[PDB]
C-alpha cells in the first residue's frame, strides 16, 4: 500500500552526483552505501518533488558492510520502513528505487533471484540479495522494496543483475550509527554460501550455511573450522540459511560465546567459539538500550581515585530517557555482579548478557556517592 511513500523517501546524494539514499527516520537520518559518500566533503541531499538542496552531515560509516548514514536538518520527512529480510523468498516481486540526479527517480520492477550471493561487493565476504533489477551507480544506495512497499534491502552497485544488502543487516548498522556513531559487532571470520543450489542440497540436506572461506586470525580459523563445513545450527536454533546466521551473529556482542553444529564429511561436530571485534567503550544497542560501559583501567581507577578493591565495569554514559536510564543506571556507577558472574571487564559483562539472554538478571551496582543498589532487568 505504501509504495507512494517509498518513492518519496529515496533521495539524491551529491557533492557531481554521487548516488542515492533512503530516509529512514522522519527526524533526518538517511542510509546509503559507504562507497557512495566515501571521500566527499560537501554532501548535499535532494528530496523528490523539490529542487532545494540540504547540507548533510556524516553520522557514521560501516565500510565492512558498505553502508553509511548521513543526516539533514528537516522534519516531516517521508520514510521507508524496514521489512524482515529473513522473510523474503526467491521469486518475490521487488522494486529498485534510485534518484540518480536531482530530478525524477528510476524505478525498476523485478524479482528476487537469489537470497545470498557474495564475492561481488567491495567486501568479497559480504552477502547480498540478488535480483534481476539492474543496479547502476545511480540507484546505488537506494531502496529495494517488496510489493507492500517495505524495505528489504539497500541497492548496491557492483564495482540484468542487481544486488541489495539485506534490510535486517542494514537496520543493525543504522541503529548503531545513529545512537553511537560507531559500529561495534562481534566478528566471526567466515565466508558463507547457501546450500540452496538444490544440487548440494541433494548431497547432504539439512540446510544451513557452508563456509567457502575462513578469514584467518579469526575466531573461526583457530576454532578449526574448514572450508566446506556446513553450519546447521546456531546456539540451539536451526539456521535456515546464511542470512539467518549473519543476522544472528550480527545482533550479538563482541567476545560472546557461540556453539554451532557442523556437518563435515557428514561427520557431525561440535564448535563453540568466542567472537572477536584502547580499553574502550560498548553501547547498547539492538532491554538495556542506552547503557554505555567500559573497563576500569588502572589509570581510570586512580584518576577516579578508588579503592579498594572495587572491580567491575564503569557505566561511562547513560543515554537520557533510555531503557537503561528508566532502569536506574547512572553515569559513574560501577556494575560488579550480574547473577553469578563477577563482572570484572566488558568481557565478563558481555558473557553475562549471553549467559542470561532473555532471562531475569540481578545487577549489583555500586553508586560511589549513594552505596550499592540492586537493579533487576527483564
Amino acid at each position: 500500500d505504501s509504495i507512494k511513500d517509498s518513492i518519496k523517501a529515496v533521495v539524491n546524494i551529491s557533492t557531481r552526483a554521487l548516488g542515492s539514499g533512503v530516509i529512514i527516520s522522519k527526524d533526518g537520518y538517511i542510509v546509503t552505501n559507504n562507497h557512495v559518500i566515501d571521500g566527499a566533503d560537501k554532501i548535499k541531499v535532494t528530496i523528490p518533488g523539490s529542487n532545494k538542496e540540504y547540507s548533510a552531515t556524516l553520522v557514521g560509516t560501516d565500510s565492512e558492510s558498505d553502508l553509511a548514514v548521513i543526516r539533514i536538518t528537516k522534519d516531516n520527512l517521508p520514510t521507508i520502513k524496514f521489512s524482515d529480510s529473513n522473510d523474503i523468498s526467491v521469486g518475490d516481486l521487488v522494486f529498485a528505487i534510485g534518484n540518480p540526479f536531482g530530478v525524477g527517480e528510476s524505478v525498476t520492477q523485478g524479482i528476487v533471484s537469489a537470497l545470498n550471493k557474495s564475492g561481488i561487493g567491495i567486501n568479497s565476504y559480504e552477502n547480498f540479495i540478488q535480483t534481476d533489477a539492474s543496479i547502476n551507480p545511480g540507484n546505488s544506495g537506494g531502496a529495494l522494496i517488496d510489493s507492500r512497499g517495505g524495505l528489504v534491502g539497500i541497492n548496491t552497485a557492483i564495482i540484468g543483475i542487481g544486488f541489495a544488502i539485506p534490510s535486517n543487516m542494514v537496520k543493525d548498522t543504522v541503529t548503531q550509527l545513529i545512537k553511537t556513531g560507531k559500529i561495534e559487532r562481534g566478528y566471526l571470520g567466515v565466508g558463507l554460501q547457501d546450500l540452496s543450489g538444490d544440487l548440494q542440497n541433494s548431497y547432504d540436506n539439512k540446510e544451513g550455511a557452508v563456509v567457502i572461506s575462513v578469514e584467518k586470525d579469526s575466531p573461526a580459523k583457530k576454532a578449526g573450522i574448514l572450508v566446506w563445513d556446513l553450519i546447521t545450527e546456531v546456539n540451539g536454533k536451526k539456521v535456515k540459511n546464511t542470512n539467518e546466521l549473519r543476522n544472528l551473529i550480527g545482533s550479538m556482542l563482541p567476545n560472546q560465546r557461540v556453539t554451532l553444529k557442523v556437518i563435515r564429511d557428514k561427520k557431525e561436530r561440535a564448535f563453540t567459539l568466542t567472537l572477536a571485534e584502547e580499553t574502550i567503550s560498548a553501547q547498547n544497542g539492538a532491554q538495556l538500550n542506552g547503557l554505555q560501559v567500559e573497563d576500569l583501567t588502572q589509570e581510570t581507577k586512580r584518576s577516579m581515585r578508588l579503592s579498594d578493591d572495587v572491580q567491575g565495569v564503569l557505566v561511562s554514559q547513560v543515554n537520557e530517557n533510555s531503557p537503561a536510564e528508566q532502569a536506574g543506571f547512572r553515569q559513574g556507577n560501577i556494575i560488579t555482579k550480574i547473577e553469578e558472574v563477577e563482572v570484572k571487564s566488558v568481557a565478563d559483562f558481555n558473557h553475562a548478557l549471553e549467559k542470561y539472554k532473555g532471562k531475569p538478571k540481578r545487577f549489583l551496582v555500586l553508586d560511589l556517592n549513594q552505596g550499592y543498589r540492586i537493579i533487576l532487568v527483564k
